[PDB]
């Protein structure tokens, strides 16, 4: 009955083989709960010292950060943290896991890639210049789009991001549940292109469909380099077991699963990806540099509510 439990802002059907192969693996009992990020960060605001989670498996590192700025998590040792070739907060309150990669997902029979703007902010100019009103897809409910917007409020301003926002609902953009529904809808064509994480266009081309991907300009905003992470709560009476499920996402079957299963890159060195993947380090090239547990995802929250997306 006392069980290692686990509030993950991840998606189920990606990771839940990996969650059912370490329980039959080292015999702990583990019991996920499903959402996002955002809601995950509210349940745990309300559920105080009460809270039952031991564990937040973050699908961003935004996310991370506030609950580790809210005083939610606990320190992590060397040992963990010295695994990752990257991306360890200073904070030392989680450790990241895989690194994935904004990208714009395109329809190449309707867009040519050369017309393509070289900044996400030029976006919304771009898609009135080519008439895509109602053509434009995005996934408001998604915490790695939601990290995006707190990377263009860290590198534009407030101001600048809740303009571009403006000028994309002016579009009259389609909002989609998730990634692969965005992907499935450019690919039938009600939607030309859309802004989301190199590995669902990895997915969609692996199961044998073709899909536009294209990146802005080296250190834009829309080339945004994200980690997914899981930090350890302070309420948590399940430490020992706690820790080491951080310690198997770290493990070279787990990282293997992220790489060859769901597409996105390892973080640990070592464990290889096919030789037709953009390489990791290409990848990373193109991202700004930010340091990613500061990234103002509650701000970016409160603006995309604000202007009505959320
Ligand atoms: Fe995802």
């Amino acid at each position: 009955s006392p069980t290692l439990t686990i509030y993950s802002g991840r998606g189920q059907s990606l990771v839940e083989p990996l969650v059912k192969q370490f329980e039959a693996e080292t015999g702990i009992r583990v019991q996920v709960r499903y959402s996002t990020d955002a809601q995950i960060l509210a349940a745990l605001q309300e559920e105080g010292s009460r809270s039952p989670a031991d564990l937040f498996w973050a699908n961003t590192a935004g996310a991370l950060g506030q609950a580790s700025a809210k005083g939610l998590l606990r320190p992590l040792g060397e040992t963990l943290l010295e695994k990752p070739i990257a991306f360890v907060p200073a904070s030392r309150t989680w450790v990241p896991v895989t690194v994935r990669l904004r990208v714009l997902a395109y329809n190449p029979d309707r867009i040519k890639a050369e017309e393509l703007p070289e900044s996400l902010l030029d976006l919304p100019r771009f898609a009135r210049e080519k008439g895509l009103v109602g053509r434009v897809g995005w996934t408001p409910t998604y915490s790695s789009f939601q990290d995006m917007v707190a990377g263009m409020i860290a590198l534009y301003g407030e101001e600048k991001t809740r303009e571009w926002l403006l000028a994309m609902k002016a579009l009259a953009p389609k909002a989609y549940p998730s990634n692969p529904a965005m992907l499935d809808a450019i690919r039938a064509g009600e939607v030309d292109l859309g802004s989301t994480n190199h590995y669902y266009v990895v997915r969609f081309r692996r199961a044998g469909y073709r899909l536009g991907m294209h990146h802005f300009r080296d250190g834009d905003a829309g080339n945004l380099a994200l980690v997914t992470g899981a930090g350890l709560l302070k309420t948590s009476k399940n430490l020992a077991a706690a820790t080491r499920f951080l310690t198997y996402l770290l493990s070279p079957q787990a990282q293997q699963y992220f790489v060859g299963n769901i597409g996105e890159y390892p973080l640990v060195k070592g464990v290889a990806l096919d030789p037709n993947l953009l390489p990791l380090e290409e990848a990373l090239a193109k991202s700004p540099k930010l340091d990613l547990e500061k990234l103002p995802l509650d701000r970016a929250l409160r603006l995309l509510r604000e202007t009505g997306v959320l």
